[PDB]
């Protein structure tokens, strides 16, 4: 559904509980081992006091990178209602290509599990709203999977591809986070680029951060991470706006002048959206 589906869940939010370090609730994680099949294993991370089915989301990381790259995004997504498995690849050597089909079988691995009496998240996923994010080649993974419509959301990292002109397929609402100073996957032939190609019809958004590297969009527990409260900020919202069709987190997406943000260089949108 678009509108007053009734997918809504914790409080009405303001910016001190989106930049919270967890949402309002409480974590676990249940391992999944690299024998599963369609993609190197990985970890589900959701809520423990929550009622209600959810969105489903997968993380995946890029070229020769391990799911921890990413896996800040597990615990910061589930923590404010979602179920988030951040995933390994098959081999560090995969492209953008096999990672979007390890993006699906990733996906598929969720909805099989939501039926798994042995679960920890059986029967806590609603399956029709299911989200994707990826580091670089990773991030290049998640604009393919945009491009075939059954996620209704896709946040790419620094995304990483060949081809631009793929992308004008894309209809997924589609949120890209940019680094500055990204030598590996520079923002003028990768992330500029493939925005530029995505419909105007599209909801999406650019969102360069400012001075940041490649790894400027992951998050960090510690050492960087002084993008924390942009990517929590706007990450958490975007998922909340299109996932949950959650317009009470619209404010933070559309509406506010975002390079007035010290941490964002260049915002880029198409808002109003619906």
């Amino acid at each position: 559904c678009e509108a007053d589906c009734g997918y809504e869940r914790g409080p009405d939010p303001s910016v001190s509980l989106l930049e919270a370090s967890t949402g309002p609730f409480s974590v676990r994680t249940s391992n999944v081992s690299s024998s599963v099949r369609g993609f190197g294993g990985g970890t589900i991370h959701y809520p423990t006091n929550t009622t209600g089915t959810m969105a489903a989301i997968v993380v995946i990381p890029g070229f020769v990178s391990p799911e921890s790259s990413i896996a800040w995004w597990g615990p910061k997504l589930a923590s404010h209602g979602f179920v988030v498995m951040t995933i390994g690849t098959n081999s560090g050597f995969d492209q953008p290509a096999s990672r979007a089909s390890q993006l699906n079988n990733a996906l598929d691995y969720l909805i099989e599990q939501n039926g798994s009496s042995r679960s920890p998240i059986n029967g806590m996923i609603d399956t029709d709203r299911l989200g994707v994010m990826g580091w670089s080649m990773g991030g290049g993974g998640t604009l393919r999977v945009a491009t075939e419509g059954r996620v209704s959301a896709a946040i790419p990292l620094a995304p990483w591809d060949s081809s631009s002109s793929q992308f004008r397929s894309i209809d997924t609402p589609t949120l890209i986070f940019a680094c500055e100073n990204d030598s590996t996957a520079p923002v003028r032939s990768h992330a500029d680029p493939f925005y530029d190609a995505i419909p105007d019809s599209t909801a999406k958004a650019f969102v360069e951060l400012d001075g940041g590297g490649h790894t400027c969009a992951n998050g960090s527990s510690g050492f960087g991470g002084s993008y924390n409260d942009v990517l929590s900020r706007l990450g958490v919202s975007w998922m909340k706006l299109h996932l949950d069709k959650d317009q009470r987190y619209n404010q933070f997406v559309c509406g506010p002048n975002h390079e007035s943000d010290r941490s964002i260089s260049e915002y880029r949108g198409t808002c109003p959206y619906l």
